[PDB]
DNA sequence: GGGAAGGACTC
DNA sequence: CTAGGAGTCCTTCCC
């Protein structure tokens, strides 16, 4: 909940529930929770069959591993995570001044991509459907998303970022990591005028410290675009991101570059505030008595024998406050996809032609990157939100509508057939091309 | 070690 | 169109 707290979680939760109670969605949502409780159940079973000598041995490895990490802990880099405030809303408020005074969201009546802060006061958030949102805030204006407009402001701000780190990596249209470690060195020798900017006396000079260079960035960002950003400063990416939210909107937070600072932050940081730990992992760990990053580190024993090698390796990093100190600046796309949810469709005649408009639309997007690919996956979703997913890869490549529809046509047919005589009651369909030459 | 199927997570 | 769409990475399962 990254914005408004101190909310009437009673009148809000009641409304959300009344508008979800007997829904077809909530039904599936309930079966999911059952499925997640089962998963916990097998974990809790696996736990019950561990012997203290088994556990004790785990302690040896994990502590040795820890010790290795701890020795290669890097506190030399200053990483900044920039995170625009209520981004899609804000852009729209900028574009259309009228809206600047009221609660608004960007999305549809059936789903919100975000919502400006005034609306968050009513508990209106992203991922929440616009019709529930409107019940929370009957005067909410929902604005349709216009990605071209958002991409502009994105590259409008990416222009400020390159100054402080030509190598900065963007994560989305409103987020990027910067490693200002090198800028911070050169900046120590910068005279006033090189760090003095004219407002909207009318001028300010920014200091020489990381804290200031980030104030300066945020300032330039607000002045050039009209929008406000928040920022996190810390030794590595994982912390920098947690920090960029500690003071939203329009503020910033630093963890100073020393072990203890890190350690003091982490201590009581709820594990869910970390990027990559979701709703499920939270619940699974809460089940083992794990809520804060301290509790996560103290169970490093158990974790290495209940979870995939990659999950505990990862969990351990977080528990010790480690993260990336080096922005990969990688890239290259793994897949491209087009999918669409719609008022029910059970007629195979249209199911086939929807798959065509999709395959066809995909081809064009795929075309603009001049990309070609071997694998093709369709994705159908019942009227009950159950999702199927059927793949097929050929051995040539395939690129245009007709050829990509060629394969998707068939995959669709097999599932219509598989359920015959009963037709497939669909709310969603989608088509994903992947495995590109490389 | 190249598939296919289902999911967790995040924006 | 009255619970999105887009993408990546993982976990498991078979030649
Ligand atoms: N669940 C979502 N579905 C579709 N688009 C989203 C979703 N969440 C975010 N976005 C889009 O990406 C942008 C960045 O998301 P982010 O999580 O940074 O929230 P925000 O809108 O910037 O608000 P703030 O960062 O102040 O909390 C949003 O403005 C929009
Ligand atoms: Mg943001
Ligand atoms: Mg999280």
């Amino acid at each position: 909940k990254a914005g408004m707290e101190g909310l009437d979680k009673e009148k809000i939760n009641k409304i959300i529930m009344e508008a979800t109670k007997g829904s077809r969605f909530y039904g599936n949502e309930l079966k999911k929770e059952k499925q997640v409780n089962q998963r916990i159940e097998n974990m809790m079973q696996q736990k019950a069959q561990i012997t203290s000598q088994q556990l004790r041995k785990a302690q040896l490895q994990v502590d040795r591993f820890a010790m290795e990490l701890e020795q290669s802990r890097n506190l030399s880099n200053t990483i900044v995570h920039i995170d625009m405030d209520a981004f899609y809303a804000a852009v729209e408020m900028r574009d259309n001044p009228e809206l600047k005074d009221k609660p608004i969201a960007v999305g549809s009546m059936s789903m919100l991509s975000t919502s400006n802060y005034h609306a968050r006061r009513f508990g209106v958030r992203a991922a929440m459907p616009g019709f529930i949102a409107k019940r929370l805030c009957p005067q909410l204006i929902i604005v349709p998303p216009n990605f071209d407009k958002y991409r502009a402001v994105s590259k409008e701000v990416k222009e400020i970022l390159a100054d402080y780190d030509p190598n900065f990596m963007a994560m989305s249209l409103d987020e990027a990591y910067l490693n200002i470690t090198k800028h911070l060195e050169e900046r120590q020798n910068w005279p006033e005028d090189k760090r003095r900017y004219f407002i909207k006396q009318n001028s300010v000079v920014f200091g020489t410290s990381a804290q200031e260079v980030v104030k300066e960035i945020r300032f330039r960002i607000e002045q050039k675009t009209t929008l406000t950003a928040s920022a996190g400063i810390a030794p590595n990416t994982m912390l920098a991101k947690v920090c960029s939210d500690k003071n939203k909107p329009n503020g910033q937070y630093q963890i100073l570059p020393n072990r203890q600072a890190v350690m003091d932050f982490i201590k009581d940081l709820p594990i869910r505030k970390v990027s990559g730990i979701g709703k499920v992992t939270e619940k699974m760990l809460k089940a083992l008595g794990i809520i804060t990053c301290t509790e996560l580190y103290q169970q490093r024993a158990l974790l290495s024998l209940l979870f995939s090698e990659t999950s505990w390796h990862y969990f351990l990093h977080i528990s010790l406050g480690l993260g990336s100190t080096h922005l990969t600046r990688d890239g290259e796309r793994k897949s491209m996809s087009v999918e669409r949810t719609f008022s029910e469709i059970n007629k195979a005649e249209e199911q086939y032609s929807l798959c065509q408009e999709l395959c066809s639309e995909l081809a064009q997007d795929l075309q603009k990157e001049r990309l070609k690919g071997r694998t093709v996956t369709i994705k159908l979703k019942n009227v009950n939100f159950e999702v199927k997913t059927r793949a097929s890869t050929v051995s040539s490549v395939v690129s245009t509508a007709e050829e990509i529809f060629a394969i998707a046509k068939e995959l669709l047919k097999t599932e219509i057939d598989a359920d015959f005589p009963h037709p497939l009651r669909l709310r969603l369909m989608g088509v994903r091309i992947s495995s590109f030459p490389n």
